[PDB]
C-alpha cells in the first residue's frame, strides 16, 4: 500500500506587530 | 509508493504587541 | 510492504496582526 501522508508542515510565522 | 506530502502547517500565532 | 511517509508539508501561513 502507499505510505502515510508526510508530517504536517511547520507552524507559520507570527503575524505582524500591533 | 511514498505517501502524499503532508498538509500545509497551521497558521502562525498572532503578532506581538506594538 | 507499505511505502514510506511522504515529504513534510509546507509551512503554514502567517498569523493575524498583534
Amino acid at each position: 500500500p502507499p505510505g502515510p501522508p508526510g508530517p504536517t508542515g511547520p507552524r507559520g510565522p507570527p503575524g505582524p506587530p500591533g
